[PDB]
């Protein structure tokens, strides 16, 4: 019954999507197009999570430094403010993560993306846009696995840096559950891709990772990603 209900949540907003859930070493898929789970998409802003891990691990940034807004118009007004890396994570402020990517540099970025085995691990030659328009791609299954490992601090990085990136991703504590999440919207690719990748830590300690992936269309508000995710997690008894 739960799976049917989640399928219809996607039908109700008139697009196709999948929600991958990971608990322990096994995954389940829900939604109205389950085949999306094993299909590659650009990560868009969801790459910020790995960008931050690499930057912190290799001492290219700190968690307390402030990226000051220089007063120049940004793509979105939400980005026109002083930000730490964590603030920029929450706002998905691309210019901050492009700055970070340039600090890391192509050689180190390529080595680390390959070491961690992220998606197709192909970053090409352009260090500041490879996660937006290709060539880097990743499946929702892979995003859920990545989130699960970050949640358990089992990515191949220091525990300190994984703890720091977790803190950047914290959304809220709701009914005792701690919710961590990163959204993404690849709007200038066709078709458009929407992401919400994260995890829940339940009061008893259990970790449940998720990755929502759907086709974004004109007339579908971006708030659908969080709404469908939370409702689905509630249906599953995860929230
Ligand atoms: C990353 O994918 C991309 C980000 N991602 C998102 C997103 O919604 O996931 C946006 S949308 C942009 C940022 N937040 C603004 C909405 N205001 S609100 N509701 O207060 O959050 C608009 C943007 C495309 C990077 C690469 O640009």
């Amino acid at each position: 019954e739960k799976a049917e209900k989640i399928k219809n949540l996607f039908n109700e907003v008139h697009t196709t999507g999948v929600l991958v859930i990971q608990q322990g070493q096994t995954q389940q898929s829900y939604g109205n197009d389950l085949a999306r789970a094993s299909t590659e998409y650009v990560p868009a802003s969801t790459f910020d999570m790995l960008n931050a891990l690499i930057g912190l691990e290799h001492h290219k940034a700190t968690t307390t430094e402030v990226f000051k807004w220089d007063g120049q118009k940004r793509l979105f007004p939400e980005w026109e403010k002083d930000m730490t890396l964590g603030d920029a994570m929450k706002a998905s402020a691309l210019p901050v993560y492009q700055d970070l990517a340039r600090r890391i540099g192509l050689e180190l970025m390529s080595k680390e993306v390959k070491r961690v085995g992220y998606g197709n691990a192909d970053i090409g030659t352009q260090v500041d846009n490879f996660w937006l328009v290709g060539p880097l791609k990743i499946t929702p299954q892979q995003e859920a696995q990545f989130a699960y490992k970050l949640a358990n601090k089992t990515l191949p990085f220091s525990p300190k840096v994984q703890d720091e990136v977790q803190s950047m991703l914290f959304i809220e504590e709701k009914n005792g559950n701690k919710i961590y999440a990163k959204s993404g919207w690849g709007w200038d690719v066709d078709p458009q891709v929407g992401w919400l990748t994260g995890w829940v830590v339940q009061p008893q300690g259990n970790i449940v990772a998720f990755s929502l992936n759907l086709e974004m269309k004109k007339g579908i508000p971006s708030s659908v990603r969080k709404e469908i995710t939370y409702k689905s997690l509630e249906q599953l008894g995860i929230l």
